[PDB]
């Protein structure tokens, strides 16, 4: 297909990549308010952290002002990935990032969390996939939040994001978050640009969110 292939990516890029969708610790946490904003599209959430980690402060990028106002005061839910490394914000290695992830949090929440139906193709071969890989408690839930999970799983099952020394044999693949509604949105399993969770984490930067009730995923692999 019209897909990026492994080969491109530099040995750190596809490094970052599964330390991201594997290795990484995600941020959750429900019914956090911040009325900070750093710089024309990004908000402060001052103590995001309550344990005693590295990070104390968590600095939510989006692409406009118009995502920020939309949040910015609000009870919101997060969910993402989050990096230090590169991380350009206001307190020194005590600040952590992420693009979006943020959801608003009255009304959202489901009843009984929903399942995400995965159909998946290797090389034409559909494989099946557990009913239980992706999942959310969110009726409008971020591309992200799914996405991390798809993605966990194609590491697992798959080493995706392997040498292909160590059976990283898929060398494309595209990821569809078919909704009942718009136009499903479409990854590219390797399209990401840059070798660092600054740029490769950018990708949900426009905290896109969809409908999870009637909704599912598509993941085609291919190992050619
Ligand atoms: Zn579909």
């Amino acid at each position: 297909k019209d897909l990026r292939k492994k080969s491109e990516l530099q040995g750190t890029a596809l490094g970052n990549l599964k330390q991201i969708y594997y290795y990484n610790e995600k941020a959750k946490t429900e019914n956090k308010e911040s009325h900070d904003q750093f710089l024309q599209h990004t908000i402060l959430f001052k103590g995001f952290f309550t344990d005693h980690s590295w990070y104390n402060d968590l600095l939510v990028d989006f692409d406009s002002k118009d995502i920020v106002d939309k949040y910015k005061g609000k009870k919101v839910d997060l969910y993402g990935a989050y990096y230090g490394y590169q991380c350009a914000g206001g307190t020194p290695n005590k600040t952590a990032c992420m693009y979006g992830g943020v959801t608003l949090h009255d009304n959202n929440r489901l009843t009984e969390e929903k399942k995400v139906p995965i159909n998946l193709w290797l090389d034409g071969k559909q494989n099946t996939v557990p009913l239980e890989t992706v999942k959310t408690n969110k009726k409008n839930v971020t591309v992200q939040e799914l996405d991390l999970q798809a993605r966990r799983y194609l590491q697992e099952k798959y080493n995706l994001y392997n040498s292909d020394v160590f059976d990283g044999k898929v060398q494309r693949g595209l990821i569809v978050f078919h909704t009942s509604t718009e136009p499903s949105v479409n990854y590219d399993l390797f399209g990401a640009q840059g070798q660092y969770s600054n740029t490769l984490l950018r990708i949900y930067r426009d905290n896109k969110t969809i409908n999870s009730e009637n909704m599912h995923i598509d993941i085609y692999l291919y190992t050619s």
